[PDB]
């Protein structure tokens, strides 16, 4: 009966399969299999590699971790054994838009790791410092400028998943713009991501809106993506009420792209979702909602409804309803 | 069809997994909680912890990740939410021989998990350093030394695990010892570990003999706990051919205690035997071997066969035949 004694001597070693990976995409090495265009022996794929010479075995060891894993095929072809990519590894390609390469690189590096060990002074009282601070010394900013490629990634980052939320929202919720004629992108900076709704839309006028902030127009709808997980209640239940003020009684609306944390739901993301939010914790100081949580935001901010649109990403949206 | 991409996002975070856990232990809250004979609330729970004041909404979050886990519980009792142990933390339970509560503080250890970042460098020549040695510029020995707590804690560790191994052993393969009138424990050092053996089996004489090293005994039987995964094929086939000479040709057998990696396998703890075997080749530099890997060893060791019982342990145990 320890199945049971298994579940948690595998979460004990969850780091383990962070830490394979990583190297893995260090190595480059679902790319190189691919770009082979057929699978590789260990002396092969030894030899594309950025240096040399390899440690055979400890590539062998770190393979077959990688193929019990289900991201990486072994199979005997002739009397070789020849290392594929299990179905799960196309994200390990590059070359198209769920590249997940660089998020990879990203969330395990060793610093960005860092912040997770200080969750039990998260929760006692020391300090007023970041996870993320305590555990590097300065603020994310200046790590950031000390580190300009990782920013590089880091920005880059952002600006695809920006695209990804933008696209499937236009894609899979358009029906969320009709008779709307004017949109206000609070928080949308450059106007990169608004952009995709005027070229879907080109009869909708999107205008920005950043907030003023330390280091209101009108539209027929207000989006907000990826705003609110950052304020606390009482800044979120203010914009809220601005919003209400600033579209139109006959059918404005303010559109929120945010996760909706909840935990009974057996959706794949839902893990991934919690992650976040602790993450949220530990870096930024913000949190993710559980749909609770928005209702009462949006109830607290004098609104008739809201409705939710699942998408294909880890965000959802929330059409609330000000009249 | 994005089961395929949450499968790699949850690898990507199984650190996450670690690190809450991590937290769990260092705020000991499964033993604060089945102490308290009754599921605790928030605030009830908080005021058990370490030091004061506590932040709630921190230790609320870290709950939510632990209940989503599946190793605690959220009830609703009375109009108060009440967090108890789901059945995976009663190994986050001191006071039972099971209890991985150590396990969890050493695996966990920032500086533990540090030699996992070294993994492509294990790949790649720079080198002789061990992961460990390149994380945190000094071998184990010395950091151990620099670090008594955490190498008292490990001992105890160590040598909780061998009175596992060994009770599964005396129990589980008892069969094993019939007709053996003496034992010789190699690698046994004090004698802590055969002394299960003489207790339980009066009638068996138990040597030990270390094998001196840097920094033989004639039995029915010899055993080996634990010893082979530390040398390489060159001495282990040595060792298994004095083994021989050593053990009577009717009937004489080495007892091998040791991981079978089977990657092919649906047993709970092939992943952990696989992690095992990688954190080998980061800190130790042995390995973990499939049965081929044996089969060849004990072949080449000019042994008649072998056979393989498998316990409830990590481990399992060869009895390997010489004539
Ligand atoms: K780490």
């Amino acid at each position: 009966n320890l199945s049971s004694q298994a579940k948690l001597w595998n979460f004990i070693y969850g780091f383990a399969d962070s830490l394979v990976l990583k190297s893995a995409v260090q190595l480059d090495l679902a790319n190189i299999i691919h770009n082979h265009g057929s699978p590789m022996t260990l002396s092969e794929l030894s030899l594309h590699l950025p240096s040399q010479p390899v440690n055979q075995d400890a590539l062998y060891r770190v393979l077959r971790y990688l193929v019990h894993m289900k991201l990486f095929t072994k199979s005997s072809i002739d009397g070789e054994l020849r290392y594929g990519l299990a179905p799960p590894a196309k994200f390990l390609v590059k070359g198209w838009d769920k590249c997940m390469l660089g998020a990879i690189l990203t969330i395990t590096d060793k610093d960005f790791m860092a912040p997770w060990h200080y969750l039990k002074e998260g929760i006692l009282n020391d300090s007023t410092s970041t996870a993320f601070e305590k555990a590097l010394g300065t603020n994310i900013w200046d790590y950031m400028a000390e580190h300009p490629e990782k920013n590089q990634l880091f920005n880059e980052g952002m600006a695809n998943d920006t695209r990804l939320i933008m696209s499937a929202l236009v894609k899979e919720c358009s029906s969320m713009f009709d008779g709307i004629t004017t949109i206000v992108d609070v928080g949308g900076g450059t106007g990169t991501a608004v952009r995709n709704i005027a070229k879907a839309f080109p009869h909708i006028k999107c205008t920005v809106y950043d907030l003023p902030h330390v280091i209101i127009p009108n539209a027929d709808a207000i989006m907000m993506k990826c705003i609110l997980h950052d304020w606390d209640d009482k800044e979120c239940i203010e914009i809220l009420k601005r919003c209400k003020d600033a579209v139109p009684r006959d059918g404005g609306k303010v559109i929120i792209i945010d996760i909706i944390l909840d935990v009974k739901s057996e959706h794949p993301y839902t893990k991934m979702r919690l992650t976040l939010d602790l993450d949220m914790m530990l870096n930024t100081g913000g949190k993710e909602r559980t749909e609770e949580e928005w209702k009462k935001l949006i109830h607290d901010a004098g609104y008739k409804g809201y409705k939710i649109t699942h998408i294909s990403a880890v965000q959802s949206v929330i059409e609330a309803y000000p009249y």
